[PDB]
């Protein structure tokens, strides 16, 4: 199969290039073996909860942050490669 990620967040402004610079990545490194999406529901705030086929990798309500560091970033890109790798 393909796979389906998420990132539920609070739309405070500028969130199309802030999800961009890390969804245009993922989909970069694995296109059309991924897919990803988001689904930014109000009342909730302060957030960027990041999932895949409905598995968390990633909380920025728990304190993870969002991806502040390279190693932080390439977390997920090598539990997504691997993911894919597995449903493919």
């Amino acid at each position: 199969m393909a796979l389906a990620v998420r990132v539920v967040y609070s739309g405070a402004c500028g969130y199309k290039p802030k999800y961009l610079q890390l969804k245009e990545k993922l989909e970069h490194e694995f296109p059309g073996c991924l897919d990803i999406c988001g689904e930014g529901t109000p009342q909730v705030t302060g957030f960027f909860e990041v999932t895949v086929a409905g598995k968390l990798v990633h909380s920025k309500k728990r304190g993870d942050g969002y991806v502040d560091t390279e190693s932080k970033f390439r977390k997920l890109v090598t539990a997504i490669k691997a993911a894919l790798a597995q449903c493919q």
